[PDB]
């Protein structure tokens, strides 16, 4: 592939687009379901159903429906995180995935097509606590093992996100088989600081199912890939 996630996020690459329209977040928080053990990473599932409920403006066509969110983390707190800024590696990085339902069925053909999806990027950095996040690592007792699964109350990811939000946008793809090319990525300049305890809790999770031998979920990010010929653009000035 030509158009291989995640990158090295670099300000040579970057040209400032002034052009690019708002970006629009607005979530459904009612809309969350349950948070899971993929056997990869942890992931937080909403109700689709209804299309008030994701994301639009900024380099998107239309509206692109919340279907879930996912961490990406490291064995310690040195690197974890799939892009990077400038050659820097962050200790996580959550990802919101969202699927064009204007050019879509649903997020399984979406995930696949062009311009099927349209996925937030935001860095997770040592500092203060994050409350939001915390209602998350509070069940992570709950889904070590792979597979496994528990209940969420209301949560509104836009709690997840930094308040200044700059980002970067590029033609892109999945970070997980089967790897298409099917991303409009958007990914945060702003790291959200989170207490080292909420990333220690991220590596008590497994890639293991119950009853096997444990292994360890740390490192779960691929490899960064080259921009190529890629238009990489910035909402802020460079
Ligand atoms: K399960
Ligand atoms: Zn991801």
């Amino acid at each position: 592939g030509t158009r291989q996630s995640p990158i090295n996020i670099q300000w040579k690459d970057s040209v400032y687009d002034p052009q690019l329209a708002p970006l629009r977040v607005s979530y459904d928080a009612a809309s969350c379901r349950y948070l899971w053990n993929t056997g990869y990473a942890f992931q937080v599932e909403f109700d689709d159903s209804c299309e008030d409920s994701g994301i639009s403006g900024g380099p998107l066509g239309n509206h692109y429906r919340l279907k879930q969110f996912h961490f990406h983390w490291g064995a310690t707190d040195e690197w974890g995180s799939e892009h990077a800024v400038d050659g820097h590696t962050y200790p996580a990085e959550l990802h919101l995935v969202h699927w064009n339902s204007t050019k879509y069925e649903n997020c399984k053909k979406a995930s696949v097509g062009e311009n099927g999806l349209a996925v937030i990027g935001v860095f997770l950095k040592l500092g203060a606590h994050h409350q939001a996040l915390q209602k998350l690592v509070d069940v992570l007792p709950e889904v070590r093992h792979k597979d496994t699964q528990v209940a969420m109350g209301p949560f509104d990811p836009s709690c997840l996100m930094p308040a200044c939000r700059d980002y970067w946008t590029y033609p892109g793809s999945l970070t997980t088989p089967p790897l298409a090319e099917s991303v409009t990525w958007i990914v945060q300049k702003t790291p959200v600081e989170v207490s080292p305890s909420q990333l220690s809790m991220f590596r008590t999770l497994l890639f293991s199912g119950r009853g096997e031998e444990e292994d360890v979920m740390v490192n779960n990010y691929r490899p960064l890939q080259p921009l190529r010929d890629r238009k990489l653009r910035s909402s802020f000035r460079l």
